[PDB]
């Protein structure tokens, strides 16, 4: 399997720059989704459950197909709760329906990365929507209750090492964990729907305890109100992990670079970008556009 990367026909940044900037001032507008966390969390777990199918070894799932859009997709017990971010993007789609669902579902992730206060995420267009049959079956995302041995596997599925994984997983600091969605409860920290290294420290200075949830599940769950995921916890047991969570409790900027490089090549995963492709496009925030 070969996807190339092909251009949306006539579209340039400019075209792009639009599409990021209504996404930006839908999740302006509707603040008060999961009481008041807003839809950022949400879009950026989208952006990466789409891409998160990727098998490095066939070359199958990955963002490029869009296949998300399909029953199949849509309808995974991993992916309970996404389909509130399908929604918000769907009048937006309508607004701009020449561009590709691939592209559509990880742009929210960026603009979300991006509005949230995060780092800069360059992102590049072309991926194509392929049909029904592209479809992965369910099964391909990880599973919480495991330990870092599981997380180290799970994640070389797609070419992601220690450094990368770390980085990925501070994107917990945002949003929560829904009883009726994973059969999980709680906020990682206080700063959910701004972008800081917060997970990072939460897991270092929190006392916690491992306790059962009304689901009878294992979670950890700490005093001030907080809870981690036993995948979560697993950061802190293996040593490899632990000094990485280290380093971003203690510098959020070199947490910041590596968070994009690794999100980046996330939702790059499967795509081939041909010689003459647009560079990667880097899109201003609302703010830096005064709008
Ligand atoms: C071991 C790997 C992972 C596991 C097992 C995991 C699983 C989970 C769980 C179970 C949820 C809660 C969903 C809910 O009930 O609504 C979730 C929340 C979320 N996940 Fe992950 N995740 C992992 C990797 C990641 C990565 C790599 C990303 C993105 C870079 C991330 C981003 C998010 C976000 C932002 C939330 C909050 C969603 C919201 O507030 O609705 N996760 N994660
Ligand atoms: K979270």
């Amino acid at each position: 399997l070969v996807h190339v990367a092909s251009v949306e026909k006539g579209r340039s940044y400019e075209d792009f720059q639009k599409v990021y900037n209504a996404i930006a001032l839908k999740l302006r507008e509707d603040d008060e989704y999961d009481n008041y966390i807003g839809y950022g969390p949400v879009l950026v777990r989208l952006a990466w459950h789409i891409s998160g199918t990727w098998d490095k070894h066939d070359n199958t799932g990955g963002s490029y197909g869009g296949t998300y859009r399909f029953k199949k997709e849509f309808n995974d017990p991993s992916n309970a709760g996404l389909q509130n971010g399908f929604k918000f993007l769907e009048p937006i789609h309508k607004e701009f329906p020449w561009i590709s669902s691939g592209d559509l579902f990880s742009l929210g992730g960026v603009t979300a990365v991006q509005e949230m206060q995060g780092p800069k995420i360059p992102w590049r267009c072309g991926r194509v929507d392929t049909p029904e049959d592209t479809t992965p079956d369910n099964g391909r995302l990880p599973d919480a209750d495991k330990d870092a041995g599981y997380v180290r596997t799970f994640f070389q599925r797609l070419n992601m090492n220690d450094r990368e994984v770390v980085a990925l997983m501070g994107a917990h600091a945002l949003g929560k964990t829904h009883l009726k969605n994973s059969g999980y409860e709680g906020p990682q920290g206080a700063a959910n729907n701004v972008f800081t290294n917060e997970f990072y420290l939460n897991l270092l200075n929190e006392d916690w305890k491992l306790e059962k949830n009304d689901a009878n599940n294992e979670q950890w769950d700490s005093k001030s109100g907080y809870m981690m995921l036993p995948t979560d916890y697993s950061l802190i047991q293996d040593p490899k992990y632990l000094s990485i969570v280290k380093e971003y409790a203690n510098d959020q900027d070199k947490f910041f670079k590596d968070f994009s490089k690794a999100f980046e090549k996330l939702l790059e995963n499967g795509i081939t970008f041909p010689k003459d492709a647009p560079s990667p496009f880097i899109f201003k925030t609302l703010e830096e556009q005064g709008l």
